[PDB]
C-alpha cells in the first residue's frame, strides 16, 4: 500500500488533476472487505485501487 501510494503521488505530480488523498486511499481499501487469506487481500487491494483510481487518468 505504501508503495501504490508513492506512485499515486508521482501521478499527482504531473498534473494537477492527477493528486490522491489519504482518505480516498483508505476508502478504496476498506471497500476491499465488503465485497493464503493475506494473499487474496493483498490481489483484492491491487484490483480495487485500479479499478478506482484508473478513471481518474487519461
Amino acid at each position: 500500500s505504501v508503495k501504490i501510494f508513492s506512485m499515486l503521488e508521482k501521478f499527482g505530480q504531473f498534473h494537477w488533476f492527477y493528486g490522491i488523498s489519504i482518505g480516498q486511499f483508505l476508502s478504496c481499501f476498506k471497500r476491499v472487505f465488503i465485497k493464503t487469506r493475506v494473499d487474496e487481500i493483498l490481489w483484492l487491494l491491487y484490483q480495487e485501487v485500479y479499478c478506482q483510481f484508473s478513471t481518474a487518468l487519461d
